[PDB]
């Protein structure tokens, strides 16, 4: 009768041979018990094939779980942050294995620990020496912009329209000093809108930009379909002028971002649907973390998330420990350009580049760009003098003194 | 404002063009300048491409949000349930572009609309037209096995994990004479180094073609090949070619667009497995219902869908299992019915609940004790689930036919 068999200290395991997962979870009854049934119920107790506790912390004793879930168990409550070391032999270098084992049925179904939530994992080397990770990454999307020591500015073109004036609206962006147009990722393969007529007006609109401005342009496309009609997305929208490629990463699925990872031409960078459905409980679920931290994993160059901003649905603190997953070394697993959208405009860019510390983020304008007073061109333009502002280390508004675009944002 | 071009009358649109979306939510402020910005968020207004409130119920004010959202919106809150007509124009017969579209950035970020559960999914005939759904069904599962006019008896063959694909093939073997249908693979061994796919299905689809020699009855030997989805055809034909008659895919972890790709490929039935789906299925008014998952691996077309069953200790309330089981079972389009599989606290001693609840024998039986951990063994453990069905056949107790069948009446004395 043991327990104590799901039990080991850190030093006494081959740790290049174990996952190390983080959980919160509220357990009913005694607390040993419940973790070692968590462990069993998520592998087994074999040596070699037994996930075991390597740490927990008991937080607080509760009058009642977070949530209401159904359960005949018997005892008292307590709140636990739990570490546990798992053995990657059982699952291998496969995305949809690794999910089954530590977020899948024992994760959630262990009688006696109703509510859970996986908090981080953190992969050895040797795990990593299996996967490829982004192909671009920060550094790859820099040198095709060649946009360096500043952050990359992107622009969601609206409304979505014909390919044609999705272009005129696009091209004005470019001009006035936008690095990325992209798509939105509602708007993918439909019947107004295909790929192969966006993808060509929209690819004729980028160069003609990059030599209107003598810079280089990025057309974003939303490749976003079922996972064998991707690769002959890609070859379409890379064979129009699409530079860089959008997928709807959860939607998809995780192992399909990394088959196209695998084929891509292009940088690939993911949006965030889906994931609130499972991250937002403070106390069950998945961390949002893990996610962009999978993505990244999973071989995307950027990841879109929520940002900063009052009326942005994400705590502060977990937008800031996304951006770290993004860019955080990771055995030789490039970083990728983490790209924080909330409530951003001109007049925000300052308080995220301070919320960052750094330039490696994506900026996009939530309003002001298409919506700017002057047109989208004068909208991209005030993003610009913002930025200049900065560098110089001077205020938004005394620089707007001698800049109109950027006044006429300071107006509203 | 035109908060009143998000409403329409379910009569003045063609429904045929339309998906119905059910959703439990907690507004923040004007109710009906809330619902606007959530059609709103979700699509566009176009008259084309504007997802439109049909009907709303304003269920209650609340003082409070049932979870602690970080929120800047001000004002009254109450819970609704809402019935939005999308239409389906804006994303087309794509599993991740609905998904994108229903519980997507508009979904759950509305200024407004900190708590959300979608709840349903009701597609039209048109919608459905362009997907194959379930290539065998119930009734493709039923023609291979024989069986008609009872459950289809499940077993997971254990200890799950660490076994010699010889050691594994032993017991099976055991289970299938006994009468148990299906020797399942656990939904955590797939394709791994100590006991790779082509090993097990090998020794595997030996044994069962001699259990089908011995007892001159069909069995199946159900083969996980979750894997990443490159991967997902060549494990199809290696687990195939050696005997696996059905497989077995972590639908989730795979993702719905894979197991239709697989479904399309596939020579034999696909069954789904359930992990993941608590994660965003659990909270009673927030994610996503379970029930939509399962309308959506059946549209995808899995043959059969494992999910949380009944007793008390499964997490999963009762009326939330039963709307599962419809899900697989109830008209949709041509969409053939798969089989629902509801895994509980089950043994020989709950078959007839089981039958009870469920109403019909169109349900797939797995028993967690009393077969493999029988006390005579695995044979006498499947023997019992089938002296146990006798016994409802008959319309007999299960402790009255336990006095002239003593592998049930072991299970009745533990």
């Amino acid at each position: 009768e043991d327990v104590k068999g799901f039990f080991a200290s850190r030093e006494s395991l081959d740790m290049e041979q174990y996952l190390v997962l983080d959980y919160y979870l509220e357990s009913v009854g005694d607390i040993e018990t419940a973790l070692a049934h968590f462990c069993s119920e998520q592998s087994t107790f074999r040596l070699v094939h037994a996930a075991k506790v390597i740490d927990y912390e008991v937080i607080e004793e509760l009058e009642q779980l977070s949530y209401p879930v159904k359960h005949s168990e018997t005892g008292k409550i307590h709140a636990c942050r739990v570490t546990i070391a798992h053995p990657h032999c059982n699952f291998g270098p496969k995305i949809p294995n690794l999910l089954t084992a530590v977020c899948g049925e024992g994760t959630y179904f262990t009688p006696g620990v109703p509510v859970v939530k996986l908090m981080d994992i953190h992969f050895p080397d040797t795990y990593l020496a299996d996967f490829e990770g982004p192909k671009f990454g920060i550094e790859g999307l820099r040198d095709i912009l060649n946009a360096h020591g500043r952050p990359i500015f992107f622009g969601v073109v609206k409304p979505n329209l014909s390919p044609g004036e999705f272009a005129e609206i696009a091209y004005q962006s470019w001009l006035g000093g936008l690095d990325i147009a992209k798509d939105d990722e509602m708007l993918a393969d439909v019947t107004w809108s295909s790929i192969e007529e966006r993808a060509a007006h929209l690819g004729k609109a980028r160069r003609k930009a990059e030599a209107e401005t003598g810079e280089p342009k990025i057309y974003l496309a939303n490749i976003t379909d079922e996972v064998d009609s991707l690769m002959e997305k890609h070859d379409v929208a890379v064979r129009n002028g699409a530079n860089a490629l959008l997928i709807n990463a959860l939607p998809v699925g995780l192992s399909a971002v990394r088959m196209l990872s695998n084929y891509t031409q292009v940088p690939l960078i993911g949006h965030f649907p889906f994931i609130a459905s499972f991250s937002r409980m403070e106390k069950y679920g998945i961390h949002s973390k893990v996610m962009t931290k999978l993505q990244r994993l999973a071989g995307l160059d950027a990841v879109i998330m929520p940002g900063f901003g009052d009326r942005v649905m994400t705590p502060e603190e977990e937008v800031l420990e996304n951006v770290i997953e993004c860019t955080k070394p990771m055995g030789r697993i490039k970083p990728c350009l983490p790209v924080p959208g909330g409530s951003d405009s001109a007049l925000t860019l300052q308080t995220v580049y301070e919320k960052v510390g750094n330039v490696d983020f994506g900026f996009v304008p939530g309003r002001g760009v298409f919506g700017h007073p002057m047109g989208p061109k004068a909208g991209a333009k005030s993003i610009r003098q913002a930025w200049e502002a900065i560098e110089q280390g001077i205020s938004i508004e005394t620089w707007a003194e001698t800049h109109p675009e950027l006044q006429a944002m300071v107006d509203q």
